[PDB]
């Protein structure tokens, strides 16, 4: 998993708290530009709203999902993101983070 971010769903709007070096390369953002923000900044005009709903539902249900959707780099370059979400639970079985892995399928 080279490109990924980890979010903290115990903080408001599930902000990114960690972004891998490859993710920065992929997306053209600096670490400072994106930590503390929700990963939906990757979306834009052509991102399929139905697929986003599929992600929203998986987050709500706290389950794994793999979808493919149009994302955008900082300059506004489109790419096909083969995206996999995974809930991560602590030692009490309580939701603790989400990991999001991106694969540029373009
Ligand atoms: C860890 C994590 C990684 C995510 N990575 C992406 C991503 O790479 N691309 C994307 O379009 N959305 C990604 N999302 C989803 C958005 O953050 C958001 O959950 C999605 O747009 C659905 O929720 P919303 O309707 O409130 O926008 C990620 C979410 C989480 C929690």
């Amino acid at each position: 998993e080279k490109n990924f971010v980890i979010s903290d769903p115990r903080l408001p709007d599930n902000p990114i708290i960690f972004a891998s070096d490859s993710f920065l390369e992929l997306t053209e953002y600096s670490r400072e530009e994106i930590l503390g923000r929700n990963a939906r900044f990757l979306q834009g005009p052509e991102t399929d709203q139905a697929t986003v709903q599929k992600i929203r539902d998986a987050i709500r249900d706290q389950r794994e999902i793999t979808v493919q959707l149009i994302n955008y780099t900082k300059s506004g370059k489109k790419f096909w993101n083969l995206f996999h979400l995974q809930p991560m639970r602590d030692q009490k079985g309580e939701l603790q983070y989400f990991i999001g892995v991106q694969l540029d399928g373009s």
